[PDB]
RNA sequence: UCCGCACUAAGUUCGGCAUCAAUAUGGUGACCUCCCGGGAGCGGGGGACCACCAGGUUGCCUAAGGAGGGGUGAACCGGCCCA
């Protein structure tokens, strides 16, 4: 139905090790997270000595909580990514890895993003994946030193977020307004770049 | 505050399975094919295909696929230097 996902990553990311700058304490919180929700709704993917690729249909989607699935995905590719970014600096070799990465991970947000197109998804879930998709494919589209696209994504990304801060009250659009600042000066840099 | 309770939500600890490919250059090891010379052992030069290592741009790649470290390397079947 309708969740909050940039409520859920910003209270997670800010109390696993991300507040200081920590990215394997974080990984290692999400992957041990992905790991106990397998667990908990029997979404086994292989069983013993097989394996067998799952997918999240609509049906089951009514749990109202297979949306953090892929979302745990998403973030821990993100968070793999960011953490090459930081070994990047000396080891040359890593960068290849980093990119393949984070094309994955744009992979993921498109599966997450097009799985909430069912009348079983309320409005907002689907507008805020919708912006999260576009912030994540400007990202992408940056670190490739594609500059067309990621102002394209970055420019749809601002103005839904401005859209949906302008949609609550001033109390809750601050972590919107947040997120337009931390925005803005990868926007900027992009346009210096031309 | 007590519960042999129910599920949701985070961590301790121990096993099992698996851990990619294309492109440019150079190198090693098998095999194939062109030559020049010589009274032998052979010497010099050019290519086709396979495997691997280091290492630069990548992906119609996956739930992921480190250019990581170690050991055995066997019966004579990886070669090197070979009494």
């Amino acid at each position: 139905l309708s969740l909050e996902i940039l409520q859920i990553i910003k209270e997670s990311q800010q109390q696993h090790g991300l507040r200081h700058g920590d990215f394997q304490r974080y990984r290692g919180y999400c992957s041990r997270r992905q790991r106990r929700l397998r667990k908990t709704l029997n979404f086994k993917m292989g069983n013993r000595h097989k394996f067998t690729g799952k997918k999240v249909t609509e049906d089951l989607l009514t749990d109202n909580r297979y949306l953090l699935l892929v979302l745990m995905d998403a973030e821990r590719a993100w968070s793999y990514a960011m953490q090459l970014k930081q070994e990047a600096n000396t080891e040359p070799r890593k960068r290849f890895h980093l990119l393949s990465r984070l094309r994955k991970a744009v992979k993921h947000a498109e599966e997450l993003e097009r799985l909430c197109e069912s009348n079983r998804v309320d409005a907002k879930t689907k507008l805020e994946a919708q912006a999260y998709t576009a912030y994540l494919s400007g990202m992408l589209r940056f670190e490739h030193q594609e500059w067309k696209a990621a102002i394209e994504a970055f420019n749809k990304c601002k103005t839904i977020y401005e859209k949906l801060a302008s949609a609550f009250t001033e109390e809750q659009a601050v972590l919107y307004n947040q997120r337009v600042e931390e925005i803005s000066p990868n926007i900027r840099y992009c346009a210096y770049n031309i």
